[PDB]
DNA sequence: GACTAGGGAGTAATCCCCTTGGCGGTTAAAACGCGGGGGACAGCGCGTACGTGCGTTTAAGCGGTGCTAGAGCTGTCTACGACCAATTGAGCGGCCTCGGCACCGGGATTCTCCAGGG
């Protein structure tokens, strides 16, 4: 099982967003 | 002077491109649920770092003083800024590229998990 401990992918995924700069909110519901 | 001829506007028919609604198909993001585990937090012990009482002094407020150099207003002038337009060029309004950006692939590189022994 390729299950990582809670938070192991969290730091990576935070890095992924804080690199990005796009719109985080879907336009139609807004 | 009477009637004639031709062409762009008045009237009208053709085209036809442009969209209003609904509905189906299909991918992507959102929605929901479970095993398990790591984060939250209680119970507690302590020590040591402040919370507090009292002695013994420097210091701001006290009380007053003798002025002294910087701050407010009185003329006064004069260098300068807000009053027409010709201009004419500094720069913007509209278009046409090919290049850097968009983005994904092959690979080297690197970041992480485990079940064992070492």
């Amino acid at each position: 099982p390729h299950r990582y401990k809670p938070g192991t992918v969290a730091l990576r995924e935070i890095r992924r967003f804080q690199k990005s700069t796009e719109l985080l909110i879907r336009k139609l519901p807004f």
